[PDB]
């Protein structure tokens, strides 16, 4: 059984943000706290928020101290502040990092009692966790803003995080934390640079592209992943080239990313972004780029008809990612008539290459500056441990560690995975 | 030697706030941090001055997390926000606790590397110091507003506050950390308790009274002590009773703290303010009820044209306290013509009784939450550790460890102190 669950309001388009807070968060709510990172705080994007409530009977607090790759340490900081402030509605802002550390905080300010491990704890399923979260919507909602283009964290219950300790970033996931409403606005990203909308814009083409293959993955999913998928292909390029010289891109391609939330929230991940999450955590490689180095083979991966082992799931009958990466290709064009569902695929990878080289996207981790003596001595380790990650748990083929570590050096010596 | 020194602005009226932020702090800073307790910041007081600063190119930060007699902690925990936050100026208020410990995060903002110890130091002199305090003008300036009418604090250097390891209130002093601006308006004082405008307004009497016949005293800093016990005499009253129903009594009290402020900040305290630090420190009585009960001893203590000892200071030749006491009483006009020195006093301390009555203040320490067991057993400590305070090193008889704990208690037996 399935679902297609997501706030109760995403506002989109440029200038939506007073026009997000001057319509629900003062008709409800008149303590408010802040979620963001320093460089938002600084370069006046948080007082476009404390501007219009202020302007109403609100009082604001700001947590400008949050970092990438947030730690537990900040998420029990901002916990603390807002077990002090006590505000009615919480609002992320930035992006990711701080939307990642603000919807967990609002598990702390609702329910202190909770201990990070028992968040962190992979699952079969959803539904049948250990752990059910607790309700929270009743000391504060929680808004997300985001000013960049590839996470999604505005939609989805995703809340990536580290323990500050081990170092192991945790993606634990829950419905009961979604944004009640979500404020997607270019206004915050046509001065993104481009070492971000790439990145970012290159995450949110896994988001979409290990979405509508995923064993999860389901009608309502499938429109909206690969929405996500033909504006990420006709605009993003643009948005890193011309930049803010053509806001449209840089619009669509800030919705495009939301869209694929709206299908990865539904229809979780597959491995890209296990390995990813345990790739960046240690060698402090961003997530995108971790990403966009992997996906071009984790396809050469999945997309095999006769692997070791499917992801027993009901719907998923018989292995059908080596059809679903053609579908992708043949709704972007890639695909010429008459092929045979083999090339269609390397038309798709072709298509990423293409991209990965015109938006600055290295070809190997060796070269996105990591050494082979530094990688080759914990390779073992973050391939045991993308296996207990919760993502890996949704993609189509059930990894093997012995064909996990292949496809991490296989992107180290920017070889392929054949097999 | 001696010295006057005092901010180079006291802006005072009703409504000199705005009219002391629209003028100063605008005309060259651009990055502001606010200093108070939660109370204010909770009835709406610091969105009085967020207000008109944001309304200018000011970003505020607001640190709310301060308690009554301040400790090492905080002022530790509102200088990694002030280091982080990097303001141009500091804005203290509420009124001492908040004041005392802003103008010490100036010190941790503006010069981390000090430590407490070093600046906790007793002296003989405030020049011959051997811990120079730093240069203070360069980082931040330090603005003082303030909501009671006992401290003092917007004007002079002494900054109280706590280990929170030991528990010893050190009232250490420089004039390197007098605000570069107070801000006294009773806009903020209108709606104060009763157990404040008492406890404040009479810690005063105390700031002046003990200020007129210190050693240190001068012409300067001695019609400022009276004017400000000419007006806490026919101001303070009515200011209790009536409350905000006389706002101008409430408000020339509120001047009058203030101007005993431009005494002992010239003119050291006396003996009174030793043994009160550590008698509101150990058994958490308030500052200006620990003062309210001992002044009228302290008084029959220092008139004693023959005492064990003088202050040893070149200026004081003679002791003239009992005489001092006297031109007191003959300025507010308890003093009948053809007295004889001796009854000057007497008349004084009825005017005192009288007032401590009328405004809810006990007639000794066991009245006042005290326990006999935990005052005879820790009475020598307290009463050791006052000769040890450098408050006590201006009074005009260097009491004796035999003589201080004498008055302690008989303020607790509500007895006098005959020799």
């Amino acid at each position: 059984m399935l679902w297609h669950k997501l706030p109760k309001s995403i506002y989109f388009r440029r200038g939506s943000l007073p026009i997000a807070l001057d319509e629900v968060i003062t008709d409800g709510h008149k303590r408010a706290l802040i979620v963001t990172d320093r460089f938002l705080f600084n370069n006046g994007y948080a007082d476009q928020i404390t501007s219009v409530l202020k302007a109403a009977g609100v009082e604001t607090e700001v947590f400008f101290e949050v970092e990438a790759d947030p730690t537990l340490s900040i998420v029990r900081k901002g916990a603390e502040l807002a077990n002090s402030f006590k505000p009615d509605v919480i609002i992320a802002l930035g992006g990711g990092s701080p939307m990642d550390a603000a919807k967990i905080m609002w598990v702390m300010y609702e329910h202190p009692e909770t201990h990070f491990e028992e968040l962190a704890l992979r699952f079969m399923d959803i539904r049948k966790r250990i752990y059910k979260f607790p309700k929270m919507g009743v000391k504060a909602k929680m808004i997300a803003v985001t000013t960049t283009s590839g996470t999604g964290s505005e939609v989805t219950p995703f809340a990536v995080v580290t323990d500050d300790a081990t170092g192991q970033k945790y993606p634990l996931a829950d419905y009961a934390l979604t944004p009640d409403m979500a404020i997607v606005d270019a206004n915050l990203v046509m001065d993104m640079p481009k070492s971000l909308c790439a990145f970012g814009g290159l995450d949110a083409v896994t988001h979409a592209m290990e979405a509508y293959v995923s064993v999860l993955a389901s009608e309502f999913s499938d429109g909206q992943a690969l929405q996500a998928l033909k504006l990420l292909k006709e605009y993003l390029p643009a948005s890193y080239h011309e930049g803010s010289k053509n806001p449209v891109a840089r619009e669509r391609v800030h919705s495009a990313a939301t869209i694929a939330g709206i299908a990865f929230a539904n229809a979780f991940l597959g491995v890209c972004h296990s390995m990813a999450h345990k790739l960046g955590s240690q060698f402090h490689i961003p997530h995108g780029l971790a990403n966009a180095l992997l996906i071009c083979n984790v396809i050469r991966y999945n997309a095999n008809d006769n692997p070791t082992k499917q992801t027993a799931f009901s719907q998923y009958d018989r292995p059908q990612a080596r059809r679903r990466y053609a579908e992708i290709a043949d709704h972007l064009g890639l695909s010429a008539p008459g092929d045979r569902t083999a090339a269609k695929i390397e038309k798709l990878l072709a298509w990423l290459e293409t991209l990965k080289a015109e938006l600055g996207i290295p070809k190997s981790i060796r070269e996105a500056g990591v050494q082979e003596a530094d990688f080759l001595a914990n390779v073992d380790k973050l391939s045991e441990d993308a296996f207990d990650d919760q993502c890996t748990g949704a993609n189509p083929r059930y990894p093997l560690i012995s064909e996990l570590k292949q496809i991490l050096l296989d992107t180290y010596y920017g070889r392929d995975y054949v097999e």
